[PDB]
Formats: C-alpha cells, sequence, structure tokens
C-alpha cells in the first residue's frame, strides 16, 4: 500500500479527506476494520456532533458482528452519516450503506449492491453445534429485520429475496429503497435569491 | 508389515471366523467389514462370528453401516473388546449377540454424543445441524436398546467423554462378561 | 489392508457371488470399474441378478450416469443396496435398481440434491458451462421423478438445498422399495 | 493502516486516548493486556478522578492476560466505564462486567458470550495432573468473579458457562453483565 | 486404484475384459496412456486382425500427440475397432470416439461429446514462440480435418463449432455425425431362419 | 524505492501538480486511492485540469468502475494519458479522459477484450454468478462505444479476444485524441 | 495400470516383447536407455538374425543415454526397424533415423522434431569451459550422426537444428529421417 | 539499507537531476522513473537529466515507457551504463541525447530479441505470437535508429545474446564515449 | 543500527566524514547505491579523500566493477581499508584504492580467485556465455596485475583456485600498502 502524502501539515490520503469528515470503508469487514471506522467515527462526532460525515464504501462484506460495531455506531452517533457506495456494496455492507441518514444514502452509477443471508461454519460436538446454529438463525432474522426497516419492505420479502445472491444496480437499489440517490455528476456551486 | 501364513494373518483367522475392526472407522472400513460379514454368514449362516474390536470410533454412517449389518445376518456376531472400543466402535461392541459380548481385563469402553462440523450458508447450516441431532439420539435410542438403561440416563451420560472400564462396563450393560483366561 | 481367501481379495470373491461395492465418492476412474464388472456379470449370466452395495457420498454427474446408464443397459437386473450412505449421483445409483428390488438398511440414509461444480474462463466460456450444469440439472431431477414416481415439479423443489431421508423416508418417497432389517 | 489527525500527529487510537479512550479490539494475549494495562496506569496518573471509557470488540484470550487487565481495572482510582461494541467473549465478557457499577455498556446489536475456561496440556501424567488442578481453579475462580458482577448465584453461572452461553444486549441487562442498552448518543442522563 | 480380481488363471478386471477384445480409455490422455491403448490394439490384431474390437472412452481428453498416436494405430490395425463412449468423451476423446469403424461408433444416453480447439502454452524467446505457434496452427487445421472427415461435416463448419467448446448430447452427437447409434437397452439373442 | 523531495516522496509530489499515477493492477484498494486523489483535486479546484498517467493491465470490473465512475462525477476534467500499456479496465478508463484530452506515447499500447471470472457453488448459485458477469460484459461494452464512437457490434466483435492496439491504432478507434511524441 | 495377458502371465509390454517389439514411450534418461539396451541385447541373443520392431513416442532426452541406444542398435546383429507413432524429438528422432534402412516407419499424423542440444553447468570458469567444449562436441557428433543417416548435407543439419525444427510425416519422409509413411497395416510388400 | 544526507541518498542527487535505473524493469519501476523525468523537465526544461543505468533489462512495455518519456521531455537525458545494460536497458542507453551517452570502461551492453510465454487456446496463442513479432520488428527498427546501422544487422545481430564490451559499443554505435576519468 | 542527532543514522553520520562501508556481498543494488555516495562526495568535494572501508565476500563481476569503474572515474583519491574480510570482486576493488593508501588492519584476509557463475540454455547459448566468462576471467587477472605490479601469468596460475592470503602476505604481494595496527598518535608539533 503506496498511499501518498499532502501537505507544517503531513498527512497520508485517507487522514486528510479525514480532516474534511471523509471515511473510507474499502476493505472486508473484520474486526479489526470495524474498530478504525467505528473509531474515526467516534472522534468527527466528538469534533463537532452536527457536521455531516460522509462514508464511502467499497467492500463485499465480512463479519456481521463487526458489521453491526459499525452499523450500531453509526445509529448511537449524533452527527448524520451519508454513505456513498462506489463500485460495490455486499453483505454487511450493504447493511451499512441503507442505513445511512434517510435522504443522503447515495450510489454512483455503476455501483452496486447485493444482499444475501449469512454464511458461517462450526466445528464441535452435535450439543456445540446446536447453539451456533441457532446463533446463526437469529443473526439471520436480525440481519433481515435490519434491512426491512431501512428500506420500508414487506419482511417477508426481504427473506425472501436474501435466500440466495441478490444482485442490485443502483438504480434497481433505489428502487428497493436501499438508497436514496443515484448520483452521476457534480452540480455547480449555486447561488440564492435573498428577498 | 504383516505376516504369512502356508494367506496373511488377518485373512487366516478368517476362514476360523473371525473379523477385525482394528482402525477408525470410515466409510472404507465400513464396507469392507459389512463385506467379510456378508461372506461368513453366505459360508454359514448357524456358525458364529466373532468380531475383535480395537477403535476409536469414526463416521456414525460408517458405523451403522457395520451395525445394521450385524442386526441384518443370520449368524451371530459376537464382539470383544480388546484394548479400546469407543464411540461408534463402543456401539458396535454392545450390539453383538447377547450374551456373547466380551471384554479384556483392562480393555476400555468409551461413550459420547457425535461431533461434527459444517460449512455453508445459514439454511444450509440449518440442514446439517437437524441431521446431527437425529443422530444424536438416535445413537442415544440404540444404546439404550442394548444395555437395558433408560433413555434420559444415556443421554446424560454421553454429554461429555464418559470412560468405562471393562467391569464397569459389565455393570452398565455393554457387554456380558469381563473374560481373563481362556476356559 | 484388505484380506484374502483361497482360490482372491474380499471383494474379489464376493464378485463371484455377483456382488459389487460402490463404496467411495464417484469420480471417472470408479464409474469405469463398477461399469466393467456389471459388463462381465452380464456376459457370464445376462438372466440372474447383480447386488450392488451403495456406501457413497456421491460424485461426478457424468461418472454416475455412465454407471446409471450401464444399469439400465445391461440385461441382467441390478438389486440396488444402500448400507451406511447413498448420497447425490449415488442416490439416483440406489433409486435406478430393478423395481422391487431396491432395499436400504434400518440406519441408512439417502440424501439428494442439485449438482454443484466450478467454472473459471472468460464470459463466452462460463456461459458455456452455466448452460451445461443446468442441462445436468434438469436432466438429474428427471432421472429422479422417472424411479420415484413423484411429480417432477416437487423432486425440483426438495432437492433445491441438501434433503436428507431415512430410510423410512425413503420408501414413502418412492426411492426404494423395502426397509431390509434382518436375513428373511 | 490506521489514519493520523494533527506539533501534534497521532494515529486515530493515539487520538482518542487523549479523550481518555482505550480499545480492546483484538483477541487477548500477554502483549494486549500489557499495552491496555499500561494505558490505564498512564489515563489514572493524568488524572486519578476522571472516568476511563474502554471499548470492547474483543472474542477473549488467555485467562492470565485478560486477568491483568481485570485486576488493572479495579486497582487503578478512577472508574472505567466499559462499552462493548460488536462481541465481547469469554475474558472479554469478563472484562465488560467488570466495569464501573452503572457504567457498563452495550450497543443495541452488541453480544455477550461466556462460559469456561479451555487450554492444553503435553507431559508426563505428574505434569498433567499438575495443570489440571490449575485450569480447575481457573474454572472456579472465573465463576466467582462472574457471580460477584453480575449478582447471580454461584450456583447459576456455573451451569450457564458449562457451554457456549450467548446472550443479546438485552439479555446481558437482564443477566447483570452490563447497565443500559445504549442506542444513541445521550448518556448525559 | 483397488481394481477387483477373476479366475490357474489371475486376471484384473481390465485385464479378463482384454481377452474378450474389449480396451478402455478411461483417463485423460497422456503419452502413456496412448501408448498402452496402441500396444493393447497391436496385440488384438495379432491375436485375429478380422475380430472386431470395442474401445470403451470415458476420457476427457488429453495430448494431440498422444490423441493422434492412438488414432492412427485404429486405422493402420487391421482389426475394426468399436468406440463406445460412455459417461464422456471430449477434446482428443471425442476424435478417437468419431473414428470407430462407420456403423459402430456408439453413446449411451446421456453420454457427452464435446469438441473444441487445442490448446497449449510456450515460453522462450520470440523466435521459440513463433515456432510453437506455428506447430499449434497446424495441429488446429489438421484435427478440423480429421473431424470433417469423420463426421461428414463440411470443414468450415467444424472450424466455426470448435471455436470454443461445443458440447453435444448423445443424440446430436448422432446428428452432427460423431456416432452412429445412439444404444440404450440390451437386445436378446436372435434366432433366424433356415428356409 | 522511491526517492523524496524537499516539503513528499516522488508520486506525493507529483500530485501538488494535479498529477496521478495508475501504475498497477487495479484491485478495490487501488481504485480506492485513485478515487480518493481525484476527490482532494477536485476539491482543491474544481476547474483546473488532473492528468492522470496510466500504465496498467487492467483489474476488476467492479474497481474499475469505481474510478470511471468518479472521473465522470467530478467537475475538474481528468486528461489520461497511457504511457507503456493500457489493457482490458485500463484501456475503459484511458478511453474515458476529457474528450479532446487523452493521449498515448508512441510505443505505448491498449488492448481490449470481455471480462473473465470464476464462479463456485451450487446450479442456482452458478446461474446468478453467469448473470452478473453478462451484464458487466454488455454494460463494458456500451461505456466502450459511447466514448470512441463505434458501433456497439462492432466493439462486441472486437472485444471477444484479446485485441491489441498501437496508439496510432487506438487514434483510429476513438480511444484516444493525439499520438503525442514531443512536449510542445 | 498396465493390462495383463495369459502357466505364463504377462503384462501387455513383455508379451509384445516375446513377439520381438520394443516400446520407447517415456524420456530418455539413463534408466530407460539401460532397459532398452538390455532389451535389444536379449532378443538379438534369442534370434539375431530375426527382426526387432522398436515403436516410438518419446520427447527425447539425455544425450549420453540416447547414443547408448544408438549405439547399441548398430552394435546389434539383427536389424531394427524403428516406427514413430504420435511423437520422436530430439534424441527419439535420431534414435528413429537409425532405424535399418528401408524399415524405419511413421503413422500419418505422428511427428518428428529436431535440433540441438540444451544444458545447463555450474562452476567456476575453469569447470564451464570444460562442459561448454563437451556440449560442443555432442553438437557436432550429433549433427553429422543425422547427416550420415538422412542422406543430407551436413551444412543443412546444422542450419536446420538450430532451433526447433518441426517435421510432419511426409516431411521427415523427404527428408530422409524414415522411410515410409504407413497408414494401414499391410507392410508386407 | 540506503544512507541519508541532512534525503537518502538517492534523493539528493535527484535535486542533481541524477536518476538511477538499477533494477531488473517492470512497470513499478519504469513509472517511477518515468515520473522522476517529469519532475526534472518541470523543474527545468533546458538542463540535462544524466541517467545511470545498471539493469538486465525487463519488460518491453515498460522499457518503451521509458523510452517515449525520454524523447517526450523537453530536456536532454544523458544515459551512463556502470557495470550492466541489458535488453531493454540497452535500448534505453542506446536513446540518450547522442553526444552524451557514455559507458565506464568495464560495463557491459547486451542486446537480443524479446521473450516471453503464453498460455491458452490455439486463437488466444495466435494473438499474442503476433503481438511479440511487432515487437520484436519495432525494437530492431528503435535500435538501429539510434545506432544508425543497417536494420537487417540489428536483426541478425539480436538473434541470439550479444554481447559488446563498451569499446564494442562505441564503435556499434551504442554509445558516444567510453569515459576513463572525470575531466 | 542506531541514531545521532540534524539526525542520522550510523552510517549515514559517517558519511559525513567522507566513510563509506561495502560490508555486504556485492550485487547490483549495492554497488549502485557504494557507487552513488562517491559521486556525491566528489561533488561535495573533489580534492578530499574517501575512505571506503571493506568487510565483503565479494559478489557479482559486472556490480564489482561498477564500484571499480567508478573508484578510478571520480576525482577525489579513495583510500580502500580491509576490516577482516576482503575476497574475490571486494579483493579487487581494494587494491584498486589509491595507491599508497590501501591498508588492511592486522588479522583481516585477503582472498582472490578466478569468477563461477552458470548458464542453461543450448548449445549455442552456452558457447556465448562461456565466451563471456574467459573474457571476465582475463579482464579480472589483467586488473589485479596492474594494481599489485605481479606478473600477469603469475596471477593467472595463482587465482586458479581459492588464494587466501594474511595481511602481511598482502602486503609482500601488492594488494595493500601496509598493514596498520594501531592508529597513529595524535601528536604536538614543533613550529620553529
Ligand atoms: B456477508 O457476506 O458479508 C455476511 C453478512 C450478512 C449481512 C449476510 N457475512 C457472513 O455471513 C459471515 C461470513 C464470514 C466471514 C469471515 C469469516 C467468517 C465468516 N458470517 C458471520 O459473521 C458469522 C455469524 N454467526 C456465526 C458465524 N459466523
Ligand atoms: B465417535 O467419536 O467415533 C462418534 C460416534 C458416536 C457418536 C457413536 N463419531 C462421530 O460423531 C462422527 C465423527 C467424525 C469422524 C470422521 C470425520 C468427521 C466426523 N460424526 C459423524 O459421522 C457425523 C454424522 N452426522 C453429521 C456429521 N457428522
Ligand atoms: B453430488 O453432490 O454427488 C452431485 C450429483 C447430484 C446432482 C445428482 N454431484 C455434482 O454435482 C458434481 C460434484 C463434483 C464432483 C467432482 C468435481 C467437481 C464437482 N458436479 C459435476 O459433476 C459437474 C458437472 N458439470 C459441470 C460442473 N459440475
Ligand atoms: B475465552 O475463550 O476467551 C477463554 C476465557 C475464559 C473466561 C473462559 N480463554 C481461555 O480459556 C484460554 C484459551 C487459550 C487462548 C490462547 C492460547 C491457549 C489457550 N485458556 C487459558 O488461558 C489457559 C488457562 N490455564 C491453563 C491453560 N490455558
Ligand atoms: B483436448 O482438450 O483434449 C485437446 C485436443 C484437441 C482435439 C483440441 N488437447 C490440447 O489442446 C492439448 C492440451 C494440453 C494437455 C496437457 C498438457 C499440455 C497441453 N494441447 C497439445 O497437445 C499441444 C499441441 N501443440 C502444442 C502444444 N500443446
Ligand atoms: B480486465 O482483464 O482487466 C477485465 C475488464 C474488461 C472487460 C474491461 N477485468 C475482468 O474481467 C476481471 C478480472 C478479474 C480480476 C481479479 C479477480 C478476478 C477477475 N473480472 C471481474 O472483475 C469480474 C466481475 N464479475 C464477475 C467475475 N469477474
Ligand atoms: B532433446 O531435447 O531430447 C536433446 C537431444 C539432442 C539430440 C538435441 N536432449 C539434450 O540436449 C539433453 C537435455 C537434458 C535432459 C535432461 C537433463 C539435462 C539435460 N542434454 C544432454 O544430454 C547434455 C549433454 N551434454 C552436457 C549436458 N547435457
Ligand atoms: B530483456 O531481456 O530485458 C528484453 C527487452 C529487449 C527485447 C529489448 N525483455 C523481454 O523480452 C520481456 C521479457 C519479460 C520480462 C518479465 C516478464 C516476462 C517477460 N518481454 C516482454 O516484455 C513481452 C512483450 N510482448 C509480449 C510478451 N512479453
Ligand atoms: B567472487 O566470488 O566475488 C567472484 C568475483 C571475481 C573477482 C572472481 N564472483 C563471480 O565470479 C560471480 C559469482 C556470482 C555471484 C552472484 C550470482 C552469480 C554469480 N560470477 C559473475 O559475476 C558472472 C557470471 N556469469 C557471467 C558473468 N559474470
Amino acid at each position: 500500500m503506496v498511499i501518498p502524502y499532502v501537505i507544517e501539515r503531513v498527512y497520508d490520503i485517507y487522514s486528510r479527506l479525514l480532516k474534511d469528515r471523509i471515511i473510507f470503508l474499502g476493505t472486508p469487514i473484520d474486526a479489526q476494520v470495524a474498530n478504525v471506522v467505528v473509531a474515526q467515527l467516534l472522534f468527527l462526532d466528538a469534533q463537532n456532533p452536527n457536521q455531516e460525515i460522509k462514508l464511502y464504501i467499497n467492500s463485499p462484506g465480512g463479519e456481521v458482528d463487526a458489521g453491526l460495531a459499525i452499523y450500531d455506531t453509526m445509529q448511537f452517533v449524533r452527527a448524520p452519516v451519508s454513505t456513498i457506495v462506489i463500485g460495490m456494496a455486499a453483505s454487511m455492507a450493504a447493511v451499512i450503506l441503507a442505513a445511512g441518514e434517510k435522504g443522503r444514502r447515495y450510489a454512483l452509477p455503476h455501483a452496486k449492491v447485493m444482499i444475501h443471508q449469512p454464511w458461517g461454519g462450526v466445528r464441535g460436538t452435535a450439543s456445540d453445534i446446536a447453539i451456533q446454529a441457532q446463533e446463526i438463525l437469529k443473526a439471520k432474522k436480525l440481519l433481515n429485520e435490519i434491512l426491512a426497516k431501512h428500506t420500508g419492505q414487506p419482511l417477508e420479502k426481504v427473506e425472501k429475496d436474501t435466500d440466495r445472491d441478490y444482485y442490485l444496480s443502483a438504480q434497481e437499489a433505489l428502487e428497493y429503497g436501499l438508497i436514496d440517490q443515484v448520483v452521476t455528476r457534480e452540480e455547480a456551486l449555486e447561488h440564492h435569491h435573498h428577498h
């Protein structure tokens, strides 16, 4: 990772966009990356609980527990976080996208969203498998409910849709409720009348 | 490795209607045990077959194959545990012809619930979780039938590893005699 | 370690008795050797029955169909007996024994599901290999429907994920004809 | 890759340390216990009366290293509020439960899991006997620590921890592991 | 490979069916398996140049040079060789199937045939690559011609068809000319009138 | 070994001059860092041009589109310059610079072709992933047609296999606007 | 897995040896040279006047081992007919070309390929110089052996073998490597 | 590894308009050489850039990148081979500003045709075979332009490895002076 | 490596004092960084001496010659000092310091021998590289003869196998000029 630098002020490129209240979620999600995203949110909200945070998303997903950490921290924090999917937002990364501030969830034109039920693995004795099987079942229902809340769709629809991989174009993601605008071009700064 | 007689040593004891189950149990060894039974019963459906057991267990499906074939075959099979009979190998021991299930003095029996592993999606895990649950209850029931113990007891005993001396295996019902000399 | 008997190894001796074992996962090499035993046993006597004991988790559809097609083609009727496990293609081979001569032991299982596989290549190449897997899926659903008697719309929905059957459940599904406990 | 902030350039975790925030987000081994312990000691030396927030996302780890973190929280004057985000399991559950009473928090979809210790020993029979006894004490010791800090009868924690025992955040409230399920930032009541 | 045995006569199962003039081509084709197939043909033709040889085929293909060895030996040998594809006959194995004695090329119902152009690889200098590139080009045209001969199809059709993987059902293989009969059931021995 | 200059490393200093390098194969991590540099350079001045030097063999379509979509979205016009090699997604990024501001050096190349990939799973799962690759294929053919001016039926037949273009050939195909030899 | 035939059970290659057939179907290293040489010596001891058929499918190998096979064919009284099925390259081409004149045969789609030797040397400068000289002799030696047995001028084989030179069976006829392209079994003319 | 001055040693010689090409050439090193040229020419398009060469060669595409950038940039680049300049690195040497291409006495130049590798189907190999053929002719032409030799000669010389002493490189046209002391 | 504070690592600080270390085996990347330090030190001041401490087992001839050619080319005189070991190309670099300013410590060694290498390829390709190694052999024998004063057939017969020299033996052979044991005392001088 040969990330570039910018300028008595030396940042790397992601650290400089952090000073502009931009966070990148660009890797698969495991505990380590959840923690560092959570920590950036906590810091940006402490800096100013009223300004918006932009969270750019390019991720294939990851661990439900780490994803929920990011989710719960977005809801908890006072600052509203606008999610923007560039390229790919799948599995837990779709959920994080859908859970931005309503009205400020954006996709670029050729970005995608994909959703599906969780997957995992257990080894152990029958008693041990039974316990973990029950745990994965709760996560499944829990994540279906979180999706239904934030898209507006009836829950038996998300359950049916996520049974296998469900790929959405950005427009299809609009029509599904996962985002609010498909953004193509950056508009001009605008003037206003003071009557 | 194995010595010869004028057969190899296990093949010669097969002409004396002796079968060895001395390895861990996977499909390949189940098949070859099943096949020896089928052959020995075709040779003579009334004579006894001795099945010497030294095994730590194995796959439930392969073990049941051996079990189902012992019950199905007309010849009565006497099970003898020398050294170790654990997990599915305990079940096979317990399912010899009642009255001719034998242990040597320092042999052991160990029983416990099944273990396994599943990868896949939530739907896929749910299915295999269900399957392991049936095998658990099924094997507890098979044990209760052949020892005489109440089923609530085998379920609580097999929750973790349950080691039995040969005498303790007598009192539990897994065998019929602790054999020391050759009468 | 397979044992010997005075003339054979144990599987070769039960072959004299017209017994064939399908006890491994199915790949081309084991299909060929099963096919070859059938061809030989039918040449030796096209009217006597062949017993095919099944303990297998399945395998490649192409190799499995080889075994299937050879059972239908050969004049001798082949009784399938599942001991322990018959899954995926091995379930199909079980179901395709001579009607009335398909047997399970009490604690044996059957499992059925749709095929799985993998393709690496360009988009054109994947499209071709995707179409091929789709035909195999429909083809195997149809073969199952014919030999169990079930409506095809049912096998397709049942095989969407792993579908485990006890031997009794296999009897009511049509995959076998008798759950055999004793020697009768 | 951790980002930086600004005659002062910190990395993001080091900056939240100036705000008396510590992260326990990895599995617990001696190396991470030591660095958590050291941050506590420093934060208490800077001001023994202000609170320390300890964010927890960890699957657990070695009992000895975990106890190090535990013992240091009790010993230090400053009260440490534990907050589980995502996951707190095994020793990490214990550390969660041992925050200042009333200041132990979970986010809504976070989890707690508890169970007895696991380990391994090679050696001769004499050697195995010794470390078998050691694991037995740790089991009894950790059950007691849990009972103290949740309020549950000890016969209950021993039965509950016999296998993996997963708790939702609400279930963790009811069990006594935490004090509030916090959904929004206003914890200024 | 735990192949079984049969009976002062001890054979393994493939060696016994060889005494019945049956040869198996069941593995991918490399020089080693070409040689052993070639050798069985030479022996069976020396035993009796007029009786038929049955060649059962279940193979995904292999090296063109080794395949041609099998092909050239079938044509050269006086005995007619009936090819039977059970399961799969692809690439060079399709060619070997198609080159059985016309009228005695058989498929089982669910067997397949697949054909396509050759593939390979070369490392070396530009001069060296040019040489091997020319070699692969001849093999391509050569194998297209061999297919056209033995199916009856116009050559620009086989060239077009083999550009990518071309899968054929057994019926489709009949209609293409690669085989002569789709064989399902073994018929009874039959009686004949002596008028 | 990247060298430093008195305040930066060499790529970070040319970033001050609104130069971005896309010199590796394209995966999500390099897409993100290119996207981020664009966003920063456009925030610094939405009217000045950004030069994007390209030496890349291509990469993942999703990451490439990220770079593409960000170039179109950002107000500043981005001049693409291929030095050495621009293939697969890197060709697309080249072709999508500001019309009239797409340049090749004399011996640079462009190569285009359809996507490739791989899927492992059940038949249902493969069908889904096969449909996805098919959309990407058509989508990328359309993006190429828009930015070169060629009829779509032509890009589809040209990209069926590897299609190598010299810089001049790239000029007559529409992928670039000038073959630049000197400094002018 | 090679099959068997029958108070006599041979494997298939051993049975065709009783018919004075030898297979050279692998790459050539010392081990396979020795076993080919040994079969020749045995077949010539059984009957020095009958022909030996040597079927060739090989990509070549070590010059020293190949020459062993070559020298043994010339030395032995019995005439050895070489038949290339599939492939005969490098040393295997040389062995093909050195069958009894008039009894060197190719099947229609078989190939011949010829080229100069390749190898490798590590060591000091003195050591490299020595084995460089050795490879140079082998090059010149093998070019001469080819010229003898094809009839071509030596300046031509040297230029032709500078890189890989692939020949169809017909092209091999025209070049002198073989005597007949045999399509059908009747070679009884 | 590399020492520091109060910059690291290569970065300090960059402020003296010196660039090192000391590794084998792949896309990553082409890019960083190209970038240094672009920067040095932006600093001052009239001053010379010295490019010290010790490299065994590399990928043609990356090499051409370096070549095309030297021609394109206004500043004249003097190439100096110390030790070794082979394959693409020879081409880059030969393409310095005519008259300021230098070798040290015991440095070498080696030239030859490209090498590579292709996997794939026959159609795919045909395409990449064609590509390597163009690169071969293209690089022979670039050599002929910058040495002055007839093209038939570079094609026959580069058929295998062609090693040149620095003097032999002078007479061939690849350089302009064999430099021994620092005048 | 330790640090000293302007801040430097220990080798970078001794570079300030016009000291260069050649302490690893010689491959292209270490040749380049040695060459670059020379070029910089000579640009700093073409008249002051550069000390080059040598502890190396040798390396690639091409990279070594790079270091050699750069020492001759550069105006500043470079004193070579072998501490511990100077073998193969590293011996050559030692011998090619400014005559009279080539030094060994008492228990240091010099070893010389002919080049070694390896080639894989076709006969034509091997012939070409074989010729190349032969030139390097003679070229390096000549460079040694030039800088020691020995007759060339002597270096050729001596370098046929490994030829180890003590520092004294290296003096008598011509590879160095002084065996230095104690840093010469700092003294007070008469100014009449
Ligand atoms: B996803 O594909 O990103 C998905 C999220 C959910 C919204 C459908 N993730 C999972 O299902 C993960 C997969 C995984 C990734 C890496 C390591 C291990 C597992 N599964 C879990 O997080 C999980 C949950 N409960 C139990 C076990 N595993
Ligand atoms: B034992 O330990 O041998 C035991 C049998 C006992 C319950 C009567 N065996 C199992 O539990 C096996 C263990 C195993 C062996 C080899 C590979 C994998 C697992 N389990 C199963 O066979 C099984 C059954 N149903 C589902 C999954 N696994
Ligand atoms: B089963 O799991 O045994 C199943 C058969 C079922 C549908 C009747 N087999 C397959 O799905 C096999 C699995 C496999 C085995 C070995 C290598 C790869 C895959 N799949 C195929 O045979 C197959 C066929 N065509 C395309 C891809 N895969
Ligand atoms: B948990 O899974 O995080 C758990 C904590 C306890 C409260 C149940 N950890 C342990 O039990 C650890 C696991 C371990 C981690 C890494 C290496 C080895 C073991 N066990 C121990 O710390 C331990 C204690 N006594 C003896 C041996 N091991
Ligand atoms: B096939 O897929 O079986 C095919 C045969 C032809 C009828 C289309 N085989 C090949 O293309 C082989 C592939 C191969 C397999 C194993 C190792 C190496 C290559 N290619 C060749 O035989 C070949 C031909 N000429 C040059 C290089 N390789
Ligand atoms: B190219 O070769 O760079 C090409 C883009 C072209 C069509 C404009 N890229 C792909 O085809 C990539 C290659 C790849 C890179 C890394 C891992 C796997 C594959 N394919 C995909 O991005 C892709 C997308 N959807 C499904 C499968 N593969
Ligand atoms: B050919 O490629 O089969 C060829 C034969 C010759 C007529 C051109 N073989 C060789 O050149 C062999 C190749 C080799 C094979 C295995 C290990 C090492 C080399 N070379 C030699 O036999 C050889 C001869 N002299 C010196 C070194 N190597
Ligand atoms: B040389 O050896 O450095 C040489 C350049 C010379 C002809 C001016 N390089 C090549 O021939 C490279 C070799 C290579 C290096 C690294 C990986 C793979 C190959 N060849 C190519 O760059 C190339 C060009 N077109 C097609 C294939 N390969
Ligand atoms: B020595 O051991 O340092 C010696 C130098 C010379 C004074 C006798 N080195 C060599 O001979 C090197 C050895 C080597 C080192 C690292 C990789 C490969 C080889 N040989 C060459 O430099 C050489 C090899 N082939 C051709 C030209 N030069």
